[PDB]
RNA sequence: CUCUCCAAGGCUAAAUACUAGAAAGCUACCGAUAGAGAAGAGUACCGUGAGGGAAAGGUGAAAAGAACCCCGGGAGGGGAG
């Protein structure tokens, strides 16, 4: 489905994709100044996350594509997926250790001209 | 009774037990949770010490390891090879 000309990917970013997910839904489907904004403003790890990876894609469209600029853009599908796992021990009381999982995502993002 | 043997001195190879290993070979023996614990080692780690004891093999036929360009502080990705 993908036009891999047009979408970009960031791989193994630092932050939950549970955290993530919830602000890929507020910007997916919507323009790209809007979601631009959006991003910019909220004050999230992943709202910066997804900012820079939403910017790159939008670069690269205009790279491959001269004759669009940024606003006929609209970010049409954003995928967030769980990557590498890294477990570091938490010591607790009378001896007893737990393992601290620290998870990272996979963001996906794919701009497309307006209707 | 008869039949055998002649101690209280000292040696003796071979046939026999054994393979930590060395070389030459074999297997209706194993193929990475298997096989020696260990394809990287009694190392990492634990205990004052005696001692106990892991997990981790694979690009491609050849690095011929991605010139250069774009986004990004990078990482990474998108192009070009």
């Amino acid at each position: 489905l993908v036009n891999r000309r047009y979408t970009a990917k960031g791989k193994n970013l630092p932050s939950s994709p549970k955290k993530v997910r919830p602000i890929a839904d507020n910007i997916r489907g919507e323009s790209y100044i809007k979601a631009i904004a959006v991003l910019c403003s909220m004050p999230n790890k992943g709202a910066k996350l997804l900012e820079k990876v939403v910017k790159s894609a939008a670069s690269n469209a205009m790279y491959h594509n001269k004759n669009l600029s940024e606003d006929m853009i609209f970010v049409k599908t954003v995928m967030v997926d769980d990557g590498r796992r890294r477990k570091k021990i938490w010591p607790r009381a009378r001896g007893r250790a737990d393992r601290l999982v620290n998870r990272n995502c996979h963001i996906f993002v794919e701009v497309d001209e307006k209707k």
